[PDB]
């Protein structure tokens, strides 16, 4: 078969799409979770210096957006058409750009950056929040599918479902009152093969 | 198929895919907006800002998916699904980039206060550094010249054309890299792209 290595950190973060995207398609691959330590010495043979890289038959990929989007078009989640997949690729990049956004609340709440918790909450989360449920809640409600792409999954449910499920850990009242973006979570993470990965997978926060 | 553009008056984000419709001699619609008409359309696109691409009337927004998406119509994604996503992540990375210099980029064409020198020895031209020794590494182990595979694909014509667009405010940028010239003037040679390039509207950026 095709082998394929993914290599990140022991964390969901960026890599998590890609390994959901596997347990869709049934997909057995290597699954390497790195310290710190063991990064710096792997690292400079990175194409970017950094992490998740996937490798398809020894060869490297990295970019967890390039990443998760080969595996989607490999497996059949990418979208049923080259405009839907397109569109699918702009709420992923709008999500990033939203990742952006919260970066500073994000890496206060896990520890690795100080700062305070709480107005950053009120001030940069929950508004860029409210921005972005904005869009989502567009493409939810002209999707009677009930997936934010088209008839069927493509790997943006994924991301878009994982973060959701991610956030509430930190913040209870995430999804305070967008019930059709509760709705999209746990429609998707409903999915036997993804919840099985979901009561699998090492236990992590983020 | 009708495709219309929709951006302000400058290159910025919406300049690869113009580059994209040059070279597969593609007509379209170049719609460039002032604030002022930009406040009135807003509501309706889908993420409320700019560039927007349509294809028929079918809206798409964010820039990378522009150019993507056009780039696989006309042949200059890759010439497979892997080599596609290769070019997806030098895409990635420069957006990355785009962001650490977003501080010094916007002081320097003067729509942001700023503190120019510092902003250009200690962010510029470190996260410049950093960005082209993996350029550097593409085109060192490419044999055609360009960043993947044996021809032209989009990531060439962003990477070319802010490498272009930076020399105008930082002349000394390419410096110690001439292999990062080289590819900036390689692609910007190409007939079509070149004839764009004298063509267009001259904008600041
Ligand atoms: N755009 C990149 C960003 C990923 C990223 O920044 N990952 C960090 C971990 S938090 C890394 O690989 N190294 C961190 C570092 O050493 O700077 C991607 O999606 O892979
Ligand atoms: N992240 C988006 C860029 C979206 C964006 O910020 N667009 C700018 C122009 S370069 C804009 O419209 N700014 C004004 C606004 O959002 O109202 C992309 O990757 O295309």
């Amino acid at each position: 078969m095709v082998h394929y290595k993914l290599t990140y950190f022991a964390i969901r973060g960026a890599g998590e799409c890609a390994r959901q995207i596997f347990a869709l398609a049934d997909q057995e691959f290597e699954d390497v979770r790195l310290d710190k330590e063991q990064f710096a010495k792997v690292k400079p043979d990175l194409p970017f210096g950094q992490v998740p890289v996937l490798e398809v038959d020894g060869k490297q990929l990295a970019q967890s957006l390039a990443i998760c989007r080969y595996l989607a078009r490999q497996f059949g989640f990418a979208g049923k058409s080259t405009f839907d997949e397109a569109v699918v690729d702009s709420l992923a990049d709008q999500y990033s750009d939203y990742r952006v956004e919260i970066k500073s609340f994000f890496y206060t709440v896990i520890g690795m950056r100080e700062g305070d918790v709480e107005q950053l909450k009120k001030e940069v989360l929950l508004p860029a929040r409210d921005k972005f449920f904005g869009f989502i809640t567009k493409f939810l409600k002209k999707s009677p599918s009930g997936f934010l792409v088209g008839d069927s999954l493509t790997w943006v449910d994924l991301l878009v479902s994982e973060h959701n499920a991610t956030m509430l850990t930190f913040v209870p009242e995430f999804l305070e009152g967008y019930p059709e973006v509760k709705e999209h979570m746990e429609k998707i993470r409903a999915i036997p093969k993804l919840k099985k990965w979901i009561e699998t997978r090492p236990e992590t926060l983020f």
